[PDB]
């Protein structure tokens, strides 16, 4: 997250870190045993880290649980990032408590102009890279589809929407990928891509979670 602030500790209890030696992506806990992330974050083995604030120091609220199933959307396109979403089934359920808990799936799409909360342990620089120890947060609005499309002409599919600031300065970034965009208490987006981070006319592009609620339901039911 570029241009954000350090979140209050364990104030986003649905935020997870995907770890494969180091942190590499975010995710969102949607039930005791299931996480939503980006398909481009797939690896064959993933450890999910819940209850984190400082990802470098064991503070006492962490739960580390291996992924048992890692299921990309079957229409994920690895060139265009169309359908950039995946589900992770934990090998055992997380213990739900004040510091680890779920985020609701969305009941409607978010309107343009809605203020959302984006979070993660991704890069904090617009040129180069620096990764933080503590979870970062960003308050940002949903942009119109026309703004999204004008920012990335020919690249915005029907699974994508934009959130951010066309003037630049504040955005998600590398290793925020897979993590949440929450608007009015519902998971509306998955951090997906952009050109650079926090550049003018290059807002973040996010997967439209609302478009996948039925897919999530069905996939979970079939893998239970
Ligand atoms: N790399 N993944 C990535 C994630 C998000 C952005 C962005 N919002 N600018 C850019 C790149
Ligand atoms: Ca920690």
């Amino acid at each position: 997250i570029v241009g954000g602030y350090t979140c209050e500790e364990n104030s986003l209890p649905y935020q997870v870190s995907l770890n494969s030696g180091s942190h590499f992506c975010g995710g969102s806990l949607i039930s005791e045993q299931w996480v939503v992330s980006a398909a481009h974050c797939y690896k064959t083995r993933i450890q999910v880290r819940l209850g984190e604030h400082n990802i470098k120091v064991l503070e006492g609220n962490e739960q580390f649980i291996n992924a048992a199933k890692i299921i990309r959307h079957p229409k994920y396109n690895r060139d265009t990032l169309d359908n950039d979403i995946m589900l992770i089934k934990l090998s055992s359920p997380a213990v739900i408590n004040a510091r680890v808990s779920t985020i609701s799936l969305p009941t409607a799409p978010p309107a343009a102009g809605t203020e959302c909360l984006i979070s993660g342990w991704g890069n904090t620089l617009s040129f180069g890279a620096d990764y933080p120890d503590e979870l970062k947060c960003l308050d940002a609005p949903v942009l119109t589809q026309a703004e999204c499309k004008a920012s990335y002409p020919g690249k915005i599919t029907n699974s994508m929407f934009c959130v951010g600031f066309l003037e630049g300065g504040k955005d998600s970034c590398q290793r925020d990928s897979g993590g949440p965009v929450v608007c009015n208490g519902q998971l509306q987006g998955v951090v997906s891509w952009g050109h650079g981070c926090a550049w003018k006319n290059r807002p973040g592009v996010y997967t439209k979670v609302y478009n996948y609620v039925d897919w999530i339901k069905d996939t979970i039911a079939a893998n239970s």
